[PDB]
């Protein structure tokens, strides 16, 4: 079995822009989630080969993880904070779609997401 190629993190044709909101997403949001004790399953793409989950990529067609998000923030992939926010939301929603409610992995995604939303409430203007 095989894993797909990861989501794009470099593309010279895509316009990029630093915003103070993006900077906050990296400095504060990502940094804080990354260190949480339930971050580890979300720090890289789901390795469905290693995990013996051969249907994962038949079910989840827009994969996303905090590894990818960290690369997209550190090498400036985004034009705005909403694109980055959508990546986080995709990662969470994928977990809730693939797994069952009350699964441990779901409880872990849920704790991250709660923290994510708290941090998003302090997103600076502009
Ligand atoms: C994240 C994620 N979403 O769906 C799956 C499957 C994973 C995932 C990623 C790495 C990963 O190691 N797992 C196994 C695991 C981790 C914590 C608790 C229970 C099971 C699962």
């Amino acid at each position: 079995s095989m894993n797909p190629p990861p989501p794009e993190t470099s593309n010279p044709n895509k316009p990029k822009r630093q915003t103070n909101q993006l900077q906050y997403l990296l400095r504060v949001v990502l940094k804080t989630l990354w260190k949480h004790q339930f971050a580890w399953p979300f720090q890289q793409p789901v390795d469905a080969v290693k995990l013996n989950l051969p249907d994962y990529y038949k079910i989840i067609k827009t994969p996303m993880d905090m590894g990818t998000i960290k690369k997209r923030l550190e090498n400036n992939y985004y034009w705005n904070a909403q694109e980055c926010i959508q990546d986080f939301n995709t990662m969470f929603t994928n977990c809730y779609i693939y797994n069952k409610p009350g699964d441990d992995i779901v409880l872990m995604a849920e704790a991250l997401e709660k923290l994510f939303l708290q941090k998003i409430n302090e997103l600076p203007t502009e």
